[PDB]
């Protein structure tokens, strides 16, 4: 059943996405799922070890890898965690439903934490390039929404606040903030970054907000872990070259997946 | 001919509409239309006789009773009141059309005065669950909007200052605040709400000024009345839970129709 | 290939119309293009003669004449300019591509510089009907995008300080401001017009942000003039009459097409 034909019930189309990942990967039910943005694509290799990988264009509702990784933790038991491959945005102008699909293929899964990452501009001068920063609530300003009906979920706390502490058990330093999400896939101008600080975001970005939401209202608990790729239009005196911004990026590689292994043991 | 293709003209189906209640109903023109929001729902059974019930789904352009009541005024003089069967929300995705075809299908019965409420969430601590707030202004934050191609509405008041004259009349009390409209379903995050706060709202919901304008656009007088179902997300450190907001809710039940219905005679 | 279907490359269509102008003309590349908005259609009358008029919906993608004129420089040296018929508006509904399409043309023939000009709302009460300004930065309220894929361009300095300072040449005592998309056709209430003073604007309208974004994609220089129709709602104690704001932008005429004339040269 095509996702996008307004008939198909995207909630079908999950279960069938589970479906196809317990035959195809042998695991029968994930406990945590994890998606990998901008600058985060080799953060999941110190997670644990790779079960199984699945072309994910083979998974019912997509169209590189989607990965079941085991992860051993301190009292010996283990999870099994889904890694979605690649990620849908908004500005490639599939409509909602493809956006929010891996989200609720994971919750199909049986997986009951989410992990959101996503590269994005700060707003924060003290956060430089390379800085992880863990979401403490968000502003959606695509105005666009996931869910389709008569919808009673509550989001007052959609970030865990249970999560943002146990990642200041791994790393006390990490700071919040809240993210702000616009439609791209331009930039935003200077007045527009202003704009976003006036209305209360640090940081801003093309993605996570619609996922978040679709992951509250399927129950999942949600973590969401932003990587400064750098300061946002006019925040800088001194604005980073394009080859700067890259090598912060790359330098924040060993942090970021060592972060995430950590986190994914508790 | 379906409201959905672009190539129809909506205000041919609503005059259609128009037609086909006057002769379900047997009275020629309506003075009155209401809509009633969540909550508004047995709000209008104080309002008068009901002179006839149509199924809404036989009046062209829809897709639930519509009812004609026969309003008694002070000096023995009646006047009809349109009481529209459903309501079709933004977040259906069945366009802006369906949105506010029960609108222009109230200017063709003639009715000059619309009677719009909905449930919505408050910013304003002095007015908890329950508490009728009149529309002094809104904020549309859609990016949509009911009129296709140029044509340049003024919005300067949207809002009659004369009906909200006349609700005062009939309650002095009543508070009167600006209403901002977001997409839904869902609710807003509490940075969300004090975006929704810095920008000017006290009220936060999800339907109402589409509705508004294509009214204004029919030239229609607007009455906007608001029940706050509750207090939006953190605004108070003490969250009344889900329960306590439904029996909130019904409470308010009894003022609320009794409201309606003397400002309907005037 | 109709622009109208998502597989249809717009730039190929773009290359179309070019070609076709290039030869409907006689000129062979164009060096600068302008659109005239609200208020400026007589305005390019001084800039020099009209080599050739195209009737519009005859230039591929379009659907009322396409102009190319010789201006004459103070060292004896020529340009074209290509002046763009009228303008496809957001709130027409006919697609983001539409509305960008005589942009992404323009490119085409070869401009590297767009003057884009339009009629708006001022908030500023220094800035009366009839007042050009320059502008500085702009906001995009409508939530889309003329971008369709990972096309990450820079929005630091959408409107050319190059050409500020040459506009500045001309008449040195031309204000900027920061202008605010709203996608229309509505105009917009007293509270929208306080929210967008609060976000940062100083004039408010329904074009050039999503024609601006195309051109810095296309790598040309941007120049943006606004003509101030007459002050946005609420922000004048005392609102001009319809007459008033007519003679206050026929007053602006002459000295608006000399402002062209003159920068056009350089
Ligand atoms: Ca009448």
């Amino acid at each position: 059943p095509p996702l996008d034909d307004p008939a198909t019930d995207p909630f079908l189309v999950a279960r069938a996405a589970a479906d196809h990942i317990a035959q195809a990967t042998g695991v029968e039910g994930h406990d945590m799922a994890l998606v990998l943005g901008s600058g985060w694509g080799g953060a999941a290799e110190l997670l644990g070890e790779v079960v199984a990988e699945v072309p994910t264009h083979e998974i019912p509702g997509f169209s590189s890898v989607t990965r079941s990784i085991r992860v051993e933790r301190a009292d010996g038991s283990v999870r099994h965690a889904l890694v979605l491959g690649s990620r849908t945005h908004l500005y490639e102008g599939k409509g909602v439903r493809a956006v929010v699909h891996g989200v609720r293929t994971a919750a199909a899964t049986g997986a009951e934490t989410l992990i959101l990452t996503n590269g994005c501009g700060g707003l924060n001068q003290e956060w430089g390039a390379g800085t992880p920063v863990l979401l403490s609530d968000h502003i959606n300003l695509t105005a666009r929404s996931p869910l389709e009906g008569p919808t009673f979920v509550d989001l007052t706390d959609v970030y865990s606040p249970r999560l943002r502490e146990l990642a200041h058990r791994v790393d006390p330093t990490l700071p919040e903030g809240v993210y702000a999400q616009f439609p791209g896939p331009h930039y935003e101008t200077p007045a527009e970054v202003r704009m976003a600080g006036i209305l209360g975001a640090d940081l801003v970005g093309m993605s996570t907000t619609l996922e978040a939401i679709a992951a509250r209202h399927c129950g999942l608990e949600v973590l969401g872990v932003s990587l400064v790729t750098n300061l946002a239009a006019g925040i800088s005196p001194t604005p980073l070259s394009h080859a700067e911004v890259i090598e912060a990026g790359q330098a924040a590689g060993p942090r970021i997946s060592a972060l995430l292994a950590d986190i994914a043991k508790r």
